């Protein structure tokens, strides 16, 4: 039950990851991070899609990425990551609050989703999806994410660094300017990659 839905979800990753260049758009491109995005089928929206080197060892990677208290510690947008039931198979349900962004034009948010580690060729996936969850906390908008996740697998040239790709498709939810939205999405992505390089 919880099995055929982990599996789900990771397959929906699987078939992200082998989305061809031409169906994705540049939306922006650091030194060492590049984000992509293209049309969700989820909701009227964006899948992104960032990819950066990580001079570190998967497990390490993911382990900081999982959820738990590492992962709120070194992610400078999370504000609280609570584990609200653990399950089989490296699986939880979740819940975490995010800053305000852009001078509180997106005020703190909640999400509660499903999260999966499990193991992709060389390395491992991290992914995840929002589930219905009716306790309500009204100083959080509750977010939603879209099936996500990060891919992290040992690096062509030097195996102890790593490719680290994550398929990103949040709906923020309330009213939010666009261009608002655009904006925070880059600097979840381009933060988190830079926070999580700061912390390994």
């Amino acid at each position: 039950d919880v099995a055929s839905f982990a599996t789900k979800l990771k397959n929906t990753l699987i078939q992200y990851h082998s989305i061809e260049e031409d169906k994705w758009r540049v939306a922006k491109k650091t030194k060492d991070v590049t984000v992509w995005r293209k049309p969700s089928e989820e909701f009227n929206g964006y899948l992104y899609k960032a990819q950066g080197v990580i001079d570190d060892l998967v497990y390490s990677i993911i382990d900081h990425i999982r959820p738990g208290p590492s992962r709120l510690d070194w992610d400078s947008l999370m504000t609280s990551l609570d584990i609200l039931e653990n399950f089989e198979e490296n699986c939880c349900v979740m819940r975490y609050t995010t800053a305000g962004q852009l001078w509180n034009i997106i005020s703190p948010r909640e999400f509660v989703d499903f999260s999966y580690t499990v193991g992709y060729k060389e390395g491992l996936l991290s992914c995840g999806i929002s589930l219905d969850w009716d306790e309500k906390r009204p100083e959080f908008v509750r977010g939603y994410n879209h099936p996500c996740g990060w891919f992290c697998v040992p690096l062509k040239d030097n195996p102890n660094q790593s490719l680290l790709t994550g398929y990103i498709q949040t709906d923020l939810r309330g009213m939010i300017p666009q261009s608002a939205v655009d904006t925070a999405m880059a600097s979840t992505l381009t933060n988190f990659y830079g926070d999580l390089r700061k912390a390994l």
